[PDB]
């Protein structure tokens, strides 16, 4: 019963009184996300809310909360606050207007520079949080949210593990599987580059508007990613040498080989990256293509 863990971070008080204007923007396996906003305040905000019971262990909800908590950084959607209502525990985020990068990418054609202003803003994110000892975990599209200026941020630490020099190491089999890590999915001792593995597989929707082997079934595409390791494009042609250079590097199988995200940000292919403008036009044609 650590629920009473769980009880004593949470802030108490109506989150029904507090906010106002709920609409709900998404769903989701880890729970329902309502846009709103603070009575008092004027703020909007994105609150996602999840039933207790669809979560089977209540120790990763109070990881959640901890680490966002903890690592609040210009590219992570900012924590705000938390409310246990019932039987249904409510996060309160900052919202930002904009879109998800899945919207992107399925719907427009992004040129490199675009993709590496992406790829640097997530590197960065993901160079703050390994240095501070959190792996993601979780990297794909779904988990980037774009502002209207152009912002790029991670969200999502439902599934992030905390490490320490006693325990640089994971090993449970824990992402959504076409953005898994070969270690991962062969049930390795893994560590912080699995999330370097996903960008790079992230990458790849932004070049193709999908990950490899979303086509196929999920239990299918981990027997795929456990024999193919690095996945091959559908036209590399396409490609610049340098672009192609990078996505060899945070999609190395030989872990120790593979890019850190210190490492990646130094790369040439950033180099080239688009100010973050560039991203408003590709946020308007998704919106559009949704409408
Ligand atoms: N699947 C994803 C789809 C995209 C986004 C919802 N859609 C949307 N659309 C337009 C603006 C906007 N803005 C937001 N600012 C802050 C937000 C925090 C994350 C909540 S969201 N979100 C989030 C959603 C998500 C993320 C993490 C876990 C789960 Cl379960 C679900």
């Amino acid at each position: 019963e650590i629920l009473e863990k769980l009880r004593s971070i949470v802030s108490v008080g109506d989150p029904k009184k507090k906010y106002t204007r709920f609409e709900k923007i998404g769903q989701g396996a880890s729970g329902t996300v309502y846009t709103a906003m603070d009575v008092a305040t004027g703020q909007e905000v994105a609150i996602k809310q999840m039933n207790l019971q669809q979560q089977p262990k209540k120790e990763l909800i109070i990881n959640e909360i901890l680490v966002m908590r903890e690592n609040k950084n210009p590219n992570i959607v900012n924590y705000l606050d938390s409310y246990l209502v019932g039987d249904e525990l409510w996060v309160v985020m900052e919202y930002l207007a904009g879109g998800s990068l899945t919207d992107v990418v399925t719907e427009t054609c992004m040129d490199e520079g675009q993709i590496a202003a992406v790829c640097r803003e997530c590197l960065q994110a993901l160079e703050f949080l390994h240095s501070n000892q959190v792996i993601h975990r979780n990297i794909k599209s779904d988990n980037i949210l774009l502002g209207m200026d152009g912002s790029v941020k991670l969200t999502d630490f439902g599934f992030c593990a905390q490490i320490t020099p006693e325990q640089s190491k994971r090993s449970e089999m824990v992402g959504t599987p076409y953005w898994m890590a070969p270690e991962v999915v062969t049930r390795k001792a893994y560590g912080p580059k699995v999330d370097i593995w996903s960008l790079g597989i992230m990458a790849i929707e932004m070049i193709e508007g999908e990950p490899p082997y979303l086509n196929e079934n999920p239990l299918r595409a981990l027997y795929l990613i456990a024999t193919n390791g690095t996945p091959e494009l559908q036209n590399p042609e396409k490609l610049s040498a340098i672009f192609r250079d990078f996505l060899n590097r945070c999609l190395e199988m030989d872990v120790e080989k593979r890019g850190s995200a210190k490492e990646l940000l130094q790369h040439q292919f950033l180099k080239i990256a688009k100010p973050l403008s560039s991203l408003t036009p590709l946020i308007a044609a998704a919106k559009e293509a949704t409408k």
